[PDB]
């Protein structure tokens, strides 16, 4: 993302989409109500009082369905790569954060990783935010037990379409055959990391890894994995608490030292509501994306989590 412009009297910055990730990114900034303006097509501008967004993690295209002001009917503005806009509303901390993140480079690397076995090698996007599996390569050597290398050949062609740094991970050592592979026909790997199977979870597991924690500590994917498994090992250990009800109630009582909720219900009045009174309370606050499979608990949960303190 850029920011082409701002202007803090009528709390407005003019943002750049120049990626995909972006609109994951816009996604999450823009709310109910908030006016955003646009420049259509011989040029017309467009400003708009969003009542709802159109998007699934993932896709290329972002509405903003609406109710024109710059007229008074219902409208829609299609974001895409290279679209411009103009988004007016309040900027809490939470909104601010994201466009500091959607604007650094460091934070929304994306990483192509490759979870193979002797038999089968998964390609996942390792977005700042979670995992998108891409595709499936199957060597078929038990059905033809056969050259690894028309195998290691099928994975190459998988990859030619993307262009980030290559991840090789995988249980026995076909990772270690097939990163030499990749440095005879140029292709350089930051790669071969071994890992207990070839599915998401050996991503996840190599994000919370030494290895994976020098690449991507900072990463939202990687921090959402962090907390919610600190709450999975409080759940466990009797110091964990769950459920809307039950987390704000320890919240209210100073009782915890992190409150975890949901991307979903941080956009809840309740959600918010609780963040606020978490700041009060002296309680470290957790935004956990629905996006990642760490969300995915935490949503599961109710979307409202907590680890216990001794009553502050």
């Amino acid at each position: 993302m850029r920011i082409l412009e701002e202007d803090l009297k009528n709390s407005t910055y003019r943002i750049r989409i120049e990626s995909l990730d972006d609109l994951w990114y816009l996604r999450n900034i823009l709310s109910e109500g908030d006016e955003v303006s646009a420049i259509t097509f011989e040029r017309e501008r467009i400003p708009i009082t969003i009542r709802l967004k159109v998007e699934k993690i993932e896709f290329q295209d972002f509405d903003n369905r609406l109710r024109i002001l710059g007229k008074g009917k219902h409208q829609s503005i299609t974001v895409t790569v290279d679209s411009e806009i103009s988004i007016t509303k309040e900027w809490d901390d939470q909104h601010i954060d994201l466009l500091k993140e959607a604007t650094d480079e460091k934070y929304v690397t994306v990483y192509t990783a490759v979870a193979m076995d002797e038999d089968e090698a998964q390609i996942f996007l390792i977005h700042p935010y979670g995992i998108q599996q891409v595709g499936t390569v199957y060597s078929g050597r038990s059905g033809k037990y056969y050259s690894e290398a028309s195998y290691f050949d099928q994975i190459v062609n998988a990859l030619k379409n993307y262009s980030n740094s290559i991840i090789i991970l995988g249980p026995g050592f076909a990772r270690d055959r097939f990163a030499r592979y990749c440095a005879q026909r140029g292709v350089n790997v930051i790669g071969s990391f071994p890992a207990n199977r070839t599915d998401s979870g050996a991503v996840y597991e190599f994000i919370t890894s030494a290895d994976g924690a020098k690449l991507l500590s900072n990463e939202r994917i990687a921090r959402d994995k962090e907390i919610v498994d600190e709450f999975l090992v409080a759940v466990k250990k009797d110091m964990g608490v769950y459920g809307r009800d039950q987390t704000e109630s320890a919240l209210q009582m100073g009782a915890l030292s992190d409150l975890i909720i949901t991307d979903e219900m941080f956009r809840t009045e309740d959600g918010r509501r609780s963040l606020s009174i978490a700041q009060t309370v002296g309680t470290r606050i957790h935004i956990v994306s629905v996006s990642n499979d760490p969300g995915q608990i935490v949503k599961k949960f109710g979307g409202f989590a907590g680890i216990l303190r001794y009553r502050v």
